[PDB]
């Protein structure tokens, strides 16, 4: 019996995930946004603070992942690629800026069960991005100044984000994009009786990247919306105004997680 | 913060799966099948050993789902309903007969999320059943003698698993289709560097089904097979005998899990 | 080469859809609802006019379906299973009460196809309705008094409509259901520089259904919402108001059209 | 009434698709293969001929698209985006070489719709492949010497074609059937659109291509006739971005 996740099988090759590491490269369609500092507040896990600053901030971002592992997977892109949307908000971990991650959602079973084991707590839902292609026309936008880029997320059928961003300039400290680093909550429940409150795991973690990579950035203006849906919650922090549009490719390997 | 499983939050309504009671009632076209004594043997967990009497036998089942909870939840079927494809294999706990799951595949994230609650190792995949309607007509067979039943599974655009069944007569002992306890594994693994053989979450579980009930149960013949599949391990259970088909309506209450 | 729709090929097994008999066995729920006249007006194609005593009226149907062919193709439901959301609207046809379909929404591509040819507009979306299982118990409503069903429609990862039904008695006279003949549009453009306007098939037809057949039938109440959607019209035809709510098992066979007026 | 494609609505904006002019960027993976030229003549319409030199020659494409027409749609990629898996063989066109269409398929409804106006016989599948990201990594193949690329297309949960090729070295129209048919008693076999087209593109660029080696399969599925063109063996792998417009249609 070999594996990672589940299932575990005779050769380990069934496994949703296997092993670490695992290797991402992708591109992003970013999105700053100011809520109410209350309803961002209200999201936050025990061990965490309002930022003293920021609090209220937070960044949309649309992702178009490639993953793969020790034997060139994304060889395999019906199982490698996915797209996927996620919010963070601004928050304080003993007096250090990091970013909370309430909700995420992607289109790719295996991601998102690399991102419960991560602590992210994804869900399935529908992703796209505009796409710039080099080969240029009326077809694609440039990957440049007066570039647009339109983005949205459903879940269940029902759309629960929309999102434009006008490119501008070059992100003049591009590295800088990834400074706070993400904190997330490994959780898995207890389904034997009496103890539906009692997770077998339960801790806050925080996000570890190795060899991190961003490249192509640009910075500009943006529009977004959370919408309400129903089995959603997303659409309680809304967008009191919107920051930032922002591209870029990302990349990194996860082999690590540090646990709080 | 709220919620059952992630994402928690203020509302407790994000989260993929709620806290029980979970009810479901479906419809199963199942078929019993013959594999190497062997290939199902290497399946197996340590605490289960190979059935001394039926050894290499197991049952493929389709099933069409409908689930709800405490607020009939059924009515929200863009959430509620789902298919699902799993197989089980004959083997023993302790001298007693039990059904181990070694994989099982659904098309809907909260089914798979609950899945892993209570230890099947379910992966997403497409799932489709004959269905019989009343009304009757060349566009529907007949739930009784003559009625021809398929079913199909696919998981990340390959097909896995191919069934028919043809109808004869109603099952003499409805209530002991559900005969054998179904034994699983919860299994969630760390991702902390030097912990990722050590899973934070491995025991082996009984599953324990409330008000369980049978209805409309037919018996008859069948045919399966199991297709051959990049990433996947379900062909090397060859079905080298197809035995008795099955229909049958199914319906069942979850609040509780057994672990052993 | 061989088949009845794209692609031709060798064998004639490649089409997405086979010739006729068509044959069908659903399960619907159904809405009745009033929107604005001039809405429902709005919609009518040239040959149709408003019916004169119930113009607004229109009914919202979700089915399950099930097709088939000559060949038991039921054995094969990653084909032939699909879900299926369209509306129709009360109109006449010189004096006679008629039902025209302006939007329908389907999640199978062959089902959209086989549409296409019966002039149903079909476009691809996700439909879903409660189910009535036999076994019972807290999983399932009742198909009988009581009972309660919901069903939605998206659209492009949209949600354009949400209806719940609660049942309340037989359909008095199940025979009667959807008495008014549903009228379509085949319509296929041209490509052809210039021609962008003039349409190669343009021409308003009637469906034609052998040997209906309805089993199950009850009635009661119902909530229904169409939700504005980008790319979307459904909603510019408000629900004011809901009337009867309907589920029923519905099944016939198509082998036939009638052509009403070409262009 | 107003629209292109169904349906016909008030304000024309329900329809599938509208009135061209319809724009195409796009990636593709794609292989040269031979199969059977018995197989390949089996396809061909009335009016095409199997090619005197390379009968039983084609190309399968997996192509990463992105639509759009006078209003910016690529900003809603939900509609505009799409993935599509096709093969042309060889033939000859009034003694001219072109390249037939025989089958096709596409993860978008819209994009069905758009195809089979152009004539292109488009069903519904599930298409991928591998993406090179400028930023580079393990995640990522390098375009270029060595790069390696995958794809995959799958129709009704089957899979039916896959793909792969390796990056060495850097760097016919095509013929369909429009075909719509009729419905009415005694004419299941009398359509009515049939006709040969010719497909014209507009201002067409090609940019950062790239030629290597390649394997290429086609897998027998319930329901489809792909692989009844066994690839007996492959050429070329290529790769490349593709940008058109579409206006006009030939009819032959």
């Amino acid at each position: 019996m070999k594996g990672y996740t589940v299932p575990l099988s005779p050769r380990g090759i069934a496994n949703l995930a296997p092993a670490p590491p695992w290797h991402y490269a992708g591109t992003v369609v970013g999105v700053e946004f100011f809520t109410d500092p209350a309803a961002a507040a209200a999201t936050l896990p025990e061990g965490l603070t309002p930022d003293p600053d920021s609090a209220g901030r937070g960044v949309a971002m649309f992702i178009d992942w490639q993953y793969s592992s020790t034997g060139l997977e994304y060889l395999d892109p019906a199982r490698s690629q996915y797209r996927e949307f996620l919010i963070t908000l601004d928050a304080h971990c003993n007096g250090a800026p990091v970013a909370w991650c309430p909700y995420i959602y992607v289109d790719n079973d295996a991601a998102m069960a690399r991102g419960w084991v991560q602590g992210f707590p994804k869900k399935l839902g529908a992703v796209h991005q505009t796409r710039a292609y080099s080969v240029g026309g009326p077809g694609t936008p440039v990957l440049g100044p007066g570039g647009q880029f339109g983005a949205t997320a459903s879940s269940a059928g029902q759309r629960i984000a929309e999102a434009k961003i006008t490119l501008e300039q070059p992100v003049p400290d591009p590295a800088a994009l990834m400074s706070r680093p993400v904190i997330n909550l490994r959780h898995f429940p207890r389904l034997a009786a009496g103890q539906h409150d009692q997770p077998a795991v339960h801790e806050l973690v925080m996000s570890v990247l190795d060899d991190t990579a961003v490249s192509d950035a640009w910075v500009g203006t943006a529009d977004l919306a959370f919408l309400p849906a129903h089995g959603e919650e997303l659409a309680d922090l809304p967008v009191r105004r919107t920051g930032k549009g922002f591209h870029f490719d990302l990349a990194y390997t996860v082999t690590d997680l540090m646990t709080l």
